[PDB]
C-alpha cells in the first residue's frame, strides 16, 4: 500500500510539476521582454538628460517613452493560453495594472504549488514582485527621500516632464530636468529588481527541469 501510495504521490507531483513548468517559462519569456522594453526607455531617459535639447526634441522622446510604457503596460498585464494573468497572484481572472496609473491590484500572496514532498515551490510572481518593488541594492535618492517602486509612475513622470515645452522657463527647465533624473535612477533599480526575479526563474526551470528530467 505505502508502495502504490508513494509512487502516486510522486506521480501527482510529476503533474503540479508539469504545470508548473509551462507557467514558469512564460513568465520568464515575458520578463526576457519587459527587460528588452525598460533598457529602451533607459537609453531615451539617457538621451533627455542632455541640457540643450529642443522643446520638441523632447516631445519626441516623450512619445518615444509612452510608446515603451505602454508596450510595458501590455507585458504587465500578459495571460497564459487559457487568459488567465499571469503576474497578479491569485487573482487571475482580472487585469493587475490598471491602463491610466499603472497601479497594481492584483494578489499579494505568490502563487505556491506542491512540488515534491520536501518543498513548496513559488510559481507565479505578482505583478507588485515584479513592477513595483526593488531589492537591496537600489539606489537610493540623494535627498534622502523614498525610492520610487513603481515602473509605471517612473515612466509617467518623466513624459509629463518632457511634454511639458520649458523654452525661456529655467524653473520649469530645472523642474523636469530633476524628474528625468529622478526616473533614471527609478528605471535602475527597476531593472536590477526585474533581473532579479528572473534570476530566481531560471532557478525554478533549472529546479523543475531537475525533478521533471530525474
Amino acid at each position: 500500500v505505502v508502495l502504490s501510495q508513494a509512487q502516486a504521490q510522486n506521480s501527482q507531483y510529476a503533474l503540479a510539476r508539469t504545470f508548473a513548468t509551462q507557467k514558469v517559462s512564460l513568465e520568464e519569456s515575458v520578463l526576457s521582454q519587459v527587460t528588452t522594453a525598460i533598457q529602451t526607455a533607459q537609453e531615451k531617459i539617457v538621451y533627455a538628460g542632455n541640457g540643450t535639447l529642443s522643446d520638441d526634441d523632447r516631445a519626441s522622446l516623450a512619445t518615444d517613452l509612452q510608446g515603451i510604457r505602454d508596450q510595458l503596460m501590455n507585458l504587465a498585464n500578459s495571460t497564459d493560453g487559457n487568459g488567465r494573468y499571469i503576474f497578479a497572484g491569485y487573482k487571475t481572472e482580472a487585469a493587475p495594472f490598471d491602463q491610466a496609473t499603472g497601479g497594481y491590484h492584483g494578489g499579494e500572496k505568490s502563487v505556491t504549488q506542491q512540488v515534491d514532498s520536501a518543498r513548496t515551490m513559488v510559481i507565479g510572481h505578482t505583478g507588485a514582485q515584479i513592477f513595483n518593488s526593488i531589492t537591496s541594492n537600489a539606489v537610493p535618492e540623494p535627498d534622502g527621500s523614498d525610492s520610487e517602486k513603481n515602473l509605471f509612475v517612473m515612466l509617467d513622470t518623466a513624459i509629463a516632464a518632457l511634454k511639458t515645452p520649458v523654452e525661456g522657463n529655467n524653473v520649469e527647465k530645472e523642474k523636469a530636468a530633476a524628474a528625468i533624473d529622478k526616473t533614471n535612477r527609478g528605471l535602475k533599480n527597476s531593472l536590477n529588481n526585474v533581473l532579479t526575479v528572473r534570476a530566481e526563474l531560471g532557478t525554478q526551470l533549472s529546479e523543475l527541469s531537475t525533478l521533471d528530467s530525474l
